[PDB]
C-alpha cells in the first residue's frame, strides 16, 4: 500500500532536488504537493510521488518513481504542466535527475 | 522493503554526495562497502537505499533510522572513521534529515 524502494529498478526513479530557504521552505511544499495531487499523479507511467522537507528549512526533495525515465520526461515537456510547475521555477532552481538504485537493504 | 511512509514512523535521512563521472563508481562502491561492514550493524539502523545518478555527478543515500539520534551515534563514533575517511576523500557529503510530508503510490 506505499511506496516501496527496492533495487530491481523495475521503475525509473527521479531525485529532484529543490534547495531553498527556510521562510520560502513551507510555501514550495504546498506548490509541489498541490502538482502531484492536481497533475503528476495522473500521468501515464506514474508511480509514486513522495516529498520530503528538510528540517533545517533550506531543502524540498521529491522522490518520484516511473515506469521509464521518459514517462517523466514527457510531463515536463507538457505545456500543461506549466501552470503547476512555473510558480515552483518562481521559487527555486530544481535540480532534477534520474538515479539507479544499486542496493538497498532493511532489518 | 523500505516503505515511504506519511506517518514517519522512523527518522528520515537523505545524504547527498557531489561528485564527478571518473569517482562515481569508486564512491559507490565505498558507500555500499560501508553499508554492509558498517552501517547496517549500528543501533536504530532501518534501512539503507544508495542511488546511482545516471549522469554520474551524484550518489544520495536515503537511509531510514530508529530516531535521528541513532544516526548521529554512528557519525560520533571512532570507529566508524575507517569506513568513513575514504568516502570524504571524495566527496563533501551534504547530509540532514527530512520529514515525509506527502507520498502516493498507484495501487
Ligand atoms: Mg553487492
Amino acid at each position: 500500500g506505499m511506496a516501496e524502494i527496492s533495487a530491481d529498478n523495475e521503475f525509473a526513479t527521479f531525485i529532484n532536488l529543490f534547495p531553498t530557504k527556510p521562510r520560502d521552505q513551507q510555501k514550495l511544499v504546498d506548490l509541489i504537493v498541490k502538482a502531484h495531487e492536481e497533475l503528476i499523479r495522473h500521468r501515464p507511467g506514474y508511480v509514486s510521488g513522495n516529498v520530503h522537507r528538510s528540517v533545517d528549512g533550506y531543502q524540498v526533495v521529491d522522490y518520484t518513481q516511473w515506469r521509464r525515465r521518459e514517462d517523466f520526461e514527457a510531463m515536463v515537456r507538457d505545456p500543461a504542466s506549466a501552470p503547476h510547475f512555473m510558480p515552483i521555477g518562481e521559487l527555486t532552481q530544481g535540480k532534477q535527475g534520474a538515479y539507479d538504485v544499486v542496493y538497498t537493504h532493511v532489518t
